This record gives C-alpha cells, structure tokens and sequence, in this order.
C-alpha cells in the first residue's frame, strides 16, 4: 500500500492539525506514533473529551477503515472534524501510511 497517496491524503485531511514524527508536538490534535497497538486516550500529554477517551478501542486497519468513513459518528461530540472519505482505497493508503508514520 502506496503511503504517499495516504501522505498527500494525510495532508489535504490531516494538515497542520496531527502529528507522526516524533517532532510533531500536540497541536491541534493527538500526535499518532503507536497508534497500531495502543489504544484511544493514551496521550498522558493531551486528555481528550469524554467521548474520546472512552472509546477504548485499538487503532487497527479494521477499525481506522470505519471510523475513516465515519468518524464523526465514530465518536460524537468529539472534537475532531472530518466529513468521511468515500473511497476504500484512499483510506487504505492513508493507513498504509499512517501505520508507517506511527511505526517509525
Ligand atoms: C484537527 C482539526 C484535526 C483534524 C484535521 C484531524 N484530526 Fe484526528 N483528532 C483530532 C482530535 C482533537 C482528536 C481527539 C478526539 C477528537 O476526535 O477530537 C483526534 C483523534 C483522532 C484519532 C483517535 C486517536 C486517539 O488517541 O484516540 C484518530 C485515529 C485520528 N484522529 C485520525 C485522524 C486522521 C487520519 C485525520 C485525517 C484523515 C484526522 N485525524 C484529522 C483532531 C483532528
């Protein structure tokens, strides 16, 4: 899965508002390093809402494709806003991605 059509989507969608790299401080949202295998609310360094934080639930390529869909849904009254994206395949690549960008 090609990250770039999930960096440049990353970025039209998730621009100057989340963080990978170890030198993305918290800004606007969350920074997503271990994303994979680490559930929601783990930032001891930014407490999100109470609708976050209780959506224990892990960021898998299962679960990142739903929420990519519907987010909004995925955790009302959160903070985060997002309209969804239609194709499957944009979101792929946007997980094929951010896996690679929170991995490292
Ligand atoms: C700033 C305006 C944001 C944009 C643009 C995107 N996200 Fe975001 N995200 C933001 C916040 C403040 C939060 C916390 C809860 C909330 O919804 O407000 C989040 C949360 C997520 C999560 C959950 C991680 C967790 O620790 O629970 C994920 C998986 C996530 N966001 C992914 C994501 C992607 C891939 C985006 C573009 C496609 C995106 N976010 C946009 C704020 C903002």
């Amino acid at each position: 899965g090609d990250v770039e059509k999930g960096k440049k989507i990353f970025i039209m969608k998730c621009s100057q508002c989340h963080t990978v790299e170890k030198g993305g401080k918290h800004k606007t949202g969350p920074n997503l390093h271990g994303l994979f295998g680490r559930k929601t609310g783990q930032a001891p360094g930014y407490s999100y809402t109470a609708a976050n934080k209780n959506k224990g639930i892990i960021w898998g390529e299962d679960t990142l494709m739903e929420y990519l869909e519907n987010p909004k849904k995925y955790i009302p009254g959160t903070k985060m806003i997002f309209v969804g994206i239609k194709k499957k395949e944009e979101r792929a690549d946007l997980i094929a991605y951010l896996k690679k960008a929170t991995n490292e």
